[PDB]
């Protein structure tokens, strides 16, 4: 276990102990108050006995009167001392409650403002291919203890308040309790609202009329008996503007930007795991309301209303999903992805709904592109420092081959996916995404195997192959054709020594695969640097299969 995590567990055990201590004190204080009340009635009976001396022999009366006086004077003195003891125990209990609430405040800030935020950030980067955020198991186990400890303390101070109503003692206790109560309502509000979270986000590139899912959960749901009357959670699609004003409490009526089919779900309690979660499995976007379409951000607002405890402590919880870009056609998916990638990667913590920086530094963009690239190609072979130099030369229209020279250069959103690259009809994102699309669709094994060098220009291709045996070739990414793969090969000749074949695209690869095509060209012998062609591609050569129409009753490879 981590050291930061062990300290959290140490504090939970410390908080449990001090809450037991105030429970014991409150039981002692209830006994003192009850005994004091019996003794107060004993003082009224001394008075009643004095009135019963009216019918007594004044010789015997003298004895029974001095005795009643000695009893009254001592019981009166005891009662007065006991009254200050009751006030002192009530102050020492309020001080103890104030002390544990401050330790609980520090503990809750760690759980909610750091550990939960880290998990949410991990879930946010996972949308770009980052490593999975992991189970909410730990955050739930911690939030359960926050709920259990704040509740135990609230019911202790409700019991203390009953005692004060039963026997009021004016003084500093009344304002110490008024303060402890304010601290409790803040802790409970922050805990309830902050633990209503999306476990499984909806798709960030969302086509209308397409089934989609999301999972919301209340981390403290089982501990505060919210599972008793499981609340209905409703999902609505809202705009970036509607989200901004929603958080500033300017929601006019019930603002929304479209309709979600099957947008209602009742939370389900799972006794074994203690989890209270709404699983929306069949949501669908029926319509969307507009104001680029691929730059327009929406969010799925999940809201619910429930109360904590037998009585009415009602909470209205709201949680916004990570921004979503709504497409209708499917061809819009590529540009929508850039808007999502920029948001997921560069959102500053604590931002107002969907504010992103205009510019980032080249190494920040590199981290985002490499994370996306490996998720798309499904490989651990990502963008090397050389590949980054190639993309930096392309993006900045620079000649440097030193990655360090690009360190302090900034890429704006328009430089990434608005303005086209010099002398081209496409943006840097459209070029990079075109490479990912061609690799993902047909060449995942080839990319993983090292068979596609790709991120080299014509001059780099020339200088790598110049001193290689004839038939040495590399597969490169085409500049002129988005999603294109061109063969560069060396073969000594009078005109040129290096040659670039016409690039292939997914349409060509659907008719005949890259491996089948390379296998047909007998003049391609070595895959750069010196790997025999069949060694790298033979695994993927289509074995010619005979057909049923040609008279073959059993499958046959002809
Ligand atoms: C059939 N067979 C046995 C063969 O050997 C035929 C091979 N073949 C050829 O000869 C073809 C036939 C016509 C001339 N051809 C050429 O390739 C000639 N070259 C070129 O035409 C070009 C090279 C490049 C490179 C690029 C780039 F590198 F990608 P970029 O980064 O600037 O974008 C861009 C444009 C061109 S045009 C040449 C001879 C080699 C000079 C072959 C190549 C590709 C295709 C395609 N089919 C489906 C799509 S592309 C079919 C024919």
């Amino acid at each position: 276990m981590s050291q930061k995590h062990l300290q959290i567990n140490q504090t939970f055990e410390e908080l449990r102990l001090v809450t037991q201590d105030t429970e014991n004190e409150l039981k002692k204080l209830q006994q003192t108050q009850e005994y004091f009340i019996i003794q107060y009635q004993e003082s009224l009976r001394i008075q009643a006995q004095f009135a019963q001396l009216a019918q007594l022999s004044p010789q015997e009366r003298l004895s029974r009167e001095t005795a009643l006086q000695q009893k009254q004077v001592s019981l009166e003195a005891w009662l007065q001392r006991e009254a200050q003891t009751l006030q002192q125990y009530r102050v020492e209990l309020a001080e103890k409650h104030q002390k544990t609430l401050q330790l609980l405040r520090k503990q809750q800030t760690i759980i909610l403002d750091d550990e939960l935020i880290q998990w949410k950030r991990r879930q946010q980067l996972a949308g770009n291919g980052g490593p999975p955020e992991g189970s909410l198991d730990v955050l739930q186990s911690w939030c359960e203890k926050l709920a259990e400890i704040i509740w135990q303390n609230r019911q202790q101070i409700r019991r203390a308040e009953h005692l004060c109503q039963q026997l009021p003692i004016p003084g500093p206790v009344e304002e110490m309790l008024a303060e402890v109560n304010a601290t409790i309502t803040d802790i409970i509000s922050a805990l309830v609202t902050s633990t209503f979270i999306i476990e499984k986000q909806p798709p960030q590139v969302l086509k209308t009329q397409t089934k989609f899912a999301a999972t919301v959960r209340l981390l403290v749901g089982g501990k505060l008996n919210v599972h008793m009357n499981p609340p209905q959670v409703k999902a609505t699609i809202i705009s970036e503007q509607q989200a901004k004003s929603l958080l500033k409490n300017e929601n006019t009526r019930n603002e929304c930007s479209g309709e979600i089919l099957n947008n209602c779900c009742v939370m389900e309690y799972h006794q074994a795991t203690g989890t209270l979660s709404a699983h929306f499995r069949n949501m669908s976007l029926k319509r969307i309301k507009r104001a680029s379409v691929t730059e327009e951000k929406f969010t799925v607002l999940f809201e619910s209303q429930f109360s904590v405890g037998s009585n009415e402590l009602v909470f209205q919880v709201k949680t916004l999903s990570l921004p979503v870009v709504v497409i209708v056609h499917g061809s819009q998916d590529h540009n929508a992805t850039a808007t999502v990638l920029w948001d997921n990667a560069f959102a500053e913590p604590g931002r107002v709904p969907f504010a992103v920086p205009d510019k980032v530094l080249w190494p920040q963009l590199c981290e985002a592109l490499n994370m996306k690239f490996k998720a798309e190609v499904q490989s651990n072979r990502g963008l090397t420092k050389e590949n980054l130099v190639f993309l930096a030369q392309k993006l900045f229209n620079n000649s440097s081959s030193h990655l360090e020279d690009y360190s302090g250069l900034s890429v704006s959103w328009s430089q990434f996916n608005r303005e086209n690259l010099p002398g081209w009809n496409y943006t840097f994102w459209q070029w990079f995404d075109g490479v990912m699309e061609v690799l993902k669709k047909h060449h995942k094994p080839h990319w993983n195997d090292g068979a596609i060098l790709g991120f080299v220009n014509k001059q780099q291709a020339h200088d790598l192959l110049i001193n290689k045996p004839d038939g040495t070739f590399l597969l490169r990414f085409s500049d002129s054709e988005i999603g294109g793969i061109t063969i560069a090969w060396k073969f000594d000749s009078p005109e040129r020594n290096l040659w670039n074949l016409k690039p292939f695209t997914t349409r060509d690869f659907s008719i005949r695969s890259l491996a089948d095509r390379l296998g047909d060209l007998s003049y391609l012998i070595y895959v750069f640097p010196d790997r025999p062609k069949d060694e790298v591609f033979s695994k993927y050569y289509t074995p010619v299969l005979a057909k049923a129409v040609d008279g073959y009753v059993k499958p046959q490879i002809k």
